[PDB]
Parts: structure tokens; C-alpha cells; sequence
């Protein structure tokens, strides 16, 4: 699994927290053009396989934006980092004290989300607590008019160190499929910083390869999303010239 046996005791510490299946709670408070809503999510993460299983419920009634637009906002510490890359796993290294994750998400020709989250352990539970603010949306556009398909694409998200912040940054493009066959671009800008003052791992440039499947619970009457997601780190090669040459 294993996941204690690394020569680096800092790596060992972070990896230990994510051995096995870890329960997850997600809490989001949102306001988009004054449309207020809340989401609660539950499930588990198995970082050894890069695997996330989560069910989200809108606890205020009808979600006023399409569920796919919230996927990126609603725990990259469950990414599978290859053994030769484990020195570049910022997310696990910040645990259990945790990290702040902040984004601005620009929906092209529409409004923007600004998000601030804190991701940390509460006992055995990995908790993602989020505030989301959206402004300048078209009230009958693709987001507030619910014109997006209920599905999700696969991505390569590039991570860079942000050294003077002692953290990381990323910018990446998500396309949401529009029901007429077109696409709604959501351009993501992201930064993460540790919550503790302890040492963290600042990574070399690399990327996260993501894939997500959205489904519905056939017995659930509340507005909700079921998410099955896999995330794997990649983009750094090993030695020696090469192991397989």
C-alpha cells in the first residue's frame, strides 16, 4: 500500500496519514449573484489508487448552478503520486495541519467564482471547508440558466512551486459541455499555502492527470451529485539512463 517505507522521514509522515481508506467531509457555503446555497459531501479517499468516491447534497434545496461547475471546488491530497515523485507532494506534506486552497474561476463570456477553502484533518476525517462567491453572471446564461450537460472531461493540471508563498500555484482550463454541443470555458487560477508553519515539500513542475464520472443515486430525492474521480501525478522522469534502456 504501503505506505511508510521511504528513506525520507518527512515523506514517510505524510504518506502514513493517507495509507488506507480515509473518510472525507466536504462543506461549501455559496453565493452566486445573491443566490445562496449550501452543499455537504461525504465519502472516502484511497490515495494509494488516486481514488475518490463522494456524494454531494444541496442542503438548501435546488442548486442554483450546474453541479459540474462545482467539481473542482468540491481534495488533491488524494492524488496518487508515483514513488519517484513523492518528494513533490505538497498536499500530503502540509497535513495534518492542512492547507488553504484559493481559486478564481473565470467562465468565459459569463461570471466568475472566487473560492477559499481549508483542507485539514479533524481526527480521522479529511475535511474540506469552502466559501464560494460568484458575481457578474448572466441570469439566463449557461450557468444560472442550467444549460450545461451533466458530465465531465479529463484533464492535465500543471502544478508549479510558488516559493515566496511557501506553497504552490496552478492555472488550467476546464471545458463544460453545453447542451447545444458547444463548450463553456472555465479558466482556473489556483494557489495553495500551508496552514501550519512546519516544513512542506515544494515541488518541481509536474502535472495531475484527472478523470471524473458523474452519476445520480436513484433513491435520492434531494438535488445531488455522485462523483467517482481518479487523480495521478505525472510528468517527471526517473534515472538511470533510463532504468529500462
Amino acid at each position: 500500500h504501503h505506505h511508510h517505507h521511504h528513506t525520507d522521514p518527512m515523506v514517510s509522515k505524510g504518506e502514513e496519514l493517507f495509507t488506507g481508506v480515509v473518510p472525507i467531509l466536504v462543506e461549501l457555503d455559496g453565493d452566486v449573484n445573491g443566490h445562496k446555497f449550501s452543499v455537504s459531501g461525504e465519502g472516502e479517499g484511497d490515495a494509494t489508487y488516486g481514488k475518490l468516491t463522494l456524494k454531494f447534497i444541496c442542503t438548501t434545496g435546488k442548486l442554483p448552478v450546474p453541479w459540474p461547475t462545482l467539481v473542482t471546488t468540491l481534495v488533491l491530497c488524494f492524488s496518487r503520486y508515483p514513488d519517484h515523485m513523492k518528494q513533490h507532494d505538497f498536499f500530503k506534506s502540509a497535513m495534518p495541519e492542512g492547507y488553504v486552497q484559493e481559486r478564481t474561476i473565470f467562465f468565459k463570456d459569463d461570471g466568475n467564482y472566487k473560492t477559499r477553502a481549508e483542507v485539514k484533518f479533524e481526527g480521522d476525517t479529511l475535511v474540506n471547508r469552502i466559501e464560494l462567491k460568484g458575481i457578474d453572471f448572466k441570469e439566463d446564461g449557461n450557468i444560472l440558466g442550467h444549460k450545461l450537460e451533466y458530465n465531465y472531461n479529463s484533464h492535465n493540471v500543471y502544478i508549479m512551486a510558488d516559493k515566496q508563498k511557501n506553497g504552490i500555484k496552478s492555472n488550467f482550463k476546464i471545458r463544460h459541455n453545453i447542451e447545444d454541443g458547444s463548450v463553456q470555458l472555465a479558466d482556473h487560477y489556483q494557489q495553495n499555502t500551508p496552514i501550519g508553519d512546519g516544513p512542506v515539500l515544494l515541488p518541481d513542475n509536474h502535472y495531475l492527470s484527472t478523470q471524473s464520472k458523474l452519476s445520480k443515486d436513484p433513491n435520492e430525492k434531494r438535488d445531488h451529485m455522485v462523483l467517482l474521480e481518479f487523480v495521478t501525478a505525472a510528468g517527471i522522469t526517473l534515472g538511470m539512463d533510463e532504468l529500462y534502456k
